[PDB]
């Protein structure tokens, strides 16, 4: 099932960095990683809980489409892109929490808790607020958990409509050319030590899918990128991508 | 509603070519192009046929989903990457025609007739063979009309469920980026001699859609990249792509 490939290493440590990624090979069930033991440890998801979050609210009809506008509340945050109105597309796009803190107090925290254990998501632990508990309460989840829960909404398997699983992996959209489509979530976790960066999804390729995983240790703001340029290393050193 | 701008034809003589862009603002409801009597020609549509094949063929069960293959039947065609298994997905990248074809033949005449009615697709008329009207055939289309197709179905406006239209946008993604996404498809009608290349779809933005249909004479298939390439210089004459 899994693999550990040491080599994957030198794509952090000349990054000046620390971490894990975690890929899974549809077609062939077998699994890799450069750390099993990272894989394995369960961080707070931060904002890729949006994506079950997303699933949540559009099973309930809290989000009633991919267009719905959800305006700005005219309090001016420290991320440019969040002060302005938003849809489901954009707001997973700019990771725009205020959004999805919304969302959270309209889905409550009974239907929450009762849906995540339904989604077999990580520790399916809500505590803490209903509007933050993925960025600071009890909610934990691992690179493999992430994983196991990606593919069985990529097989559309999730306890939820089948419509509302297609809109989200359609909000997941990150990257498409004629070589490959990147459907992925990223996530900055700030409030507990130590700071993780997370990008979690899949690649799509003409006849194979790649899960993927990965956090990494993330003291400040400035090396976020490093989430998708590491994980296109490791990417292309697979030959997954050109 | 519509309004002329000649401007663009310095694309189309800068490539030593001649054809038609049409672009649409939803935001705006508001028509633009550089030809609009040629605009308003219908054409043969080739392989833009294949939105509405694909979305008759979901609704009516010939198509289960987007993960059904369709397996290559071992005639060596002259477009290499029609000699292998498809999905729905590479069916619609790589233009496979003999697998919508087969599609056509389980739909059948008298359902083709009635789904193209209800979805007011062109002049409705398929004449000619059940398999190849589309190419050699009756029916007809112009660029106008495919975007009033084209904006039913990014509404999910048609007379098929809301999967089957869900199913096809997803197949029609072509490009994707931080900057837009580019949901399309393209054409390339050979058998009538005015040959034209089709490139019909829509870019989608943060706050806005831009539909768009182009054709262009097409003498042989070198050419054919010209398609995407003046449709983007137009994008990016308008800025609505960077
Ligand atoms: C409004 C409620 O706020 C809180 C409530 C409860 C707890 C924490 C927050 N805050 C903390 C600050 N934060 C933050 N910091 C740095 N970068 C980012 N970013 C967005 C996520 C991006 C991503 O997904 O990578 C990276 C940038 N976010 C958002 C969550
Ligand atoms: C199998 C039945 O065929 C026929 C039956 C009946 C009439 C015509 C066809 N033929 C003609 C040859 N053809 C063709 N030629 C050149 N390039 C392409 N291409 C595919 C479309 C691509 C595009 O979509 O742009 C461009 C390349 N296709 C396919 C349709
Ligand atoms: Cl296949
Ligand atoms: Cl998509």
């Amino acid at each position: 099932m899994w693999q550990e490939n040491k080599s994957w290493n030198a794509h952090f440590t000349e990054h000046k960095s620390q971490g894990v990624v975690v890929l899974w090979n549809e077609n062939k069930q077998q699994g890799f990683t450069n750390n099993l033991k990272r894989a394995n440890q369960a961080f707070l998801p931060a904002s890729t809980f949006k994506i079950p979050n997303s699933l949540i609210a559009l099973d309930l009809g809290v989000v009633k489409d991919e267009h719905q506008v959800f305006k700005w509340d005219g309090q001016t945050r420290d991320i440019a892109t969040w002060n302005r109105d938003h849809n489901l597309i954009t707001a997973m796009k700019y990771s725009v929490v205020p959004v999805y803190q919304e969302f959270a107090r309209q889905i409550g925290e009974a239907r929450m808790s009762k849906m995540l254990h339904a989604f077999d998501y990580g520790n399916e632990d809500i505590s803490g607020n209903v509007d933050s508990f993925w960025l600071d309460g009890g909610i934990r989840i691992s690179a493999t958990e992430q994983i196991s829960f990606l593919r069985k909404l990529y097989h559309n398997k999730l306890h939820v409509s089948e419509r509302s699983q297609r809109i989200v992996k359609q909000a997941m959209l990150t990257e498409a050319n004629g070589d490959y489509i990147i459907r992925a979530k990223t996530g900055y976790s700030t409030r507990i030590e130590p700071k993780i960066g997370w990008w979690v999804g899949w690649v799509e390729l003409d006849d194979n899918v790649w899960f993927f995983a990965m956090n990494m240790d993330m003291p400040t703001s400035d090396g976020l990128g490093l989430r998708q340029a590491i994980t296109k290393e490791v990417l292309k050193q697979e030959k997954i991508i050109p």
